[PDB]
């Protein structure tokens, strides 16, 4: 499965983390959020800087 988390520029949701409050509920593919998301920091730091994960 897919994991981006990247509290550098915004929040961190995983694919199966199930956050409906941004928006995106269970199943919302990360593929799902606008590349033209506007944030805080994100607003400085680019969508890309995210770092995928990869544990057991």
């Amino acid at each position: 499965m897919t994991a981006y988390r990247c509290p550098v520029c915004d929040y961190t949701y995983d694919e199966g983390k199930g956050d409906p409050r941004e928006g995106f509920p269970a199943g919302t593919r990360w593929d799902q959020i606008p590349d033209d998301w506007c944030c805080p920091d994100c607003s400085v730091r680019e969508k890309v800087d995210f770092e995928r994960m990869g544990g057991k």
